RNA sequence: GAAGGGCCAUCGCUCAACGGAUAAAAGCUACCCCGGGGAUAACAGGCUUAUCUCCCCCAAGAGUUCACAUCGACGGGGAGGU
């Protein structure tokens, strides 16, 4: 089992490793990319079964291929484990002050890649973030959205996107999707660090 | 004669549930009872369709380039009657 952030690690290095040998015309630097991306898989794993090695395998050869890059990116998704949604009783617990929050229903591979799962409203502008801590206890956040979208640097996902002004007074902008925020994000501790940040 | 009445004048009411039932009044019933009501709720039907489910319009964008392979922001229009 791995987390959604470490899984969207893999799917970077790996789309790294065929990114140069797309680009990349030396074996050497190319081979230097297939053990580092080797290494990143075996920091992931620390035991590996013999599908990871037979995906290890078809990134090692230079001539990788989109279908076999997304059935690696399928073994590797299985290990990962979806978020858990709340109860929506649990769910009111956890957002007193909003009546009748609802939850868009999610896709279980866009929880298996989400490390967070966050909503907004729109008609009240405000998007609602719920989020397991280190402590492992569920945590919502209930927040201002802007409706205007406009491509920023983002501090959730710690990428340049299309990004909604997000209040909760420091203004920050944030992902209009919370989903594309998590396939962005590579770390839990980078949205902890953007909690923290608030 | 007086006592006590009448007439005139005036005073005493958050009688505020304010045309004020008495000077004087709160609750429980799954132990319940009678007379009634589909004049009125709980089930199903009917109407309705906010909500809900489903389908679309525009296409900013994402997709190496490339809106329309796939997905589709902000908005807009419906269908169904679960
Ligand atoms: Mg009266
Ligand atoms: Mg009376
Ligand atoms: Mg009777
Ligand atoms: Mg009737
Ligand atoms: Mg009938
Ligand atoms: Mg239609
Ligand atoms: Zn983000």
């Amino acid at each position: 089992m791995i987390y959604p952030h470490q899984y969207n690690y893999i799917r970077s290095v790996i789309l790294r490793l065929k990114n140069v040998y797309k680009t990349v015309n030396d074996k050497e630097t190319v081979k230097v990319i297939q053990s580092e991306t080797y290494n990143d898989i075996n920091e992931i794993f620390g035991h590996i079964d013999d599908d990871i090695e037979e995906s290890l395998k078809v990134l090692m050869n230079i001539r990788l291929s989109n279908k076999e890059i997304e059935a690696i990116l399928n073994k590797f998704l299985e290990y990962v484990v979806p978020f858990e949604l709340p109860s929506p009783q649990k769910l009111q617990k956890v957002f007193k002050k909003v009546k009748k929050i609802k939850i868009p229903q999610f896709e279980e591979y866009d929880l298996k890649v989400s490390s967070f799962v966050g909503w907004n409203e729109l008609a009240s502008n405000r998007k609602y973030i719920i989020y397991y801590d280190e402590k492992k206890q569920l945590k919502g956040l209930y927040g201002e959205i802007s409706n205007q979208v406009v491509k920023g640097f983002c501090t959730i996902c710690n990428k340049e996107s299309n990004v909604s002004l997000f209040m909760k007074k420091k203004g920050d902008y944030i992902c209009r999707d919370s989903i594309h925020c998590n396939k962005q994000l590579t770390d839990i501790n980078q949205f902890y660090n953007f909690i923290d940040k608030l």
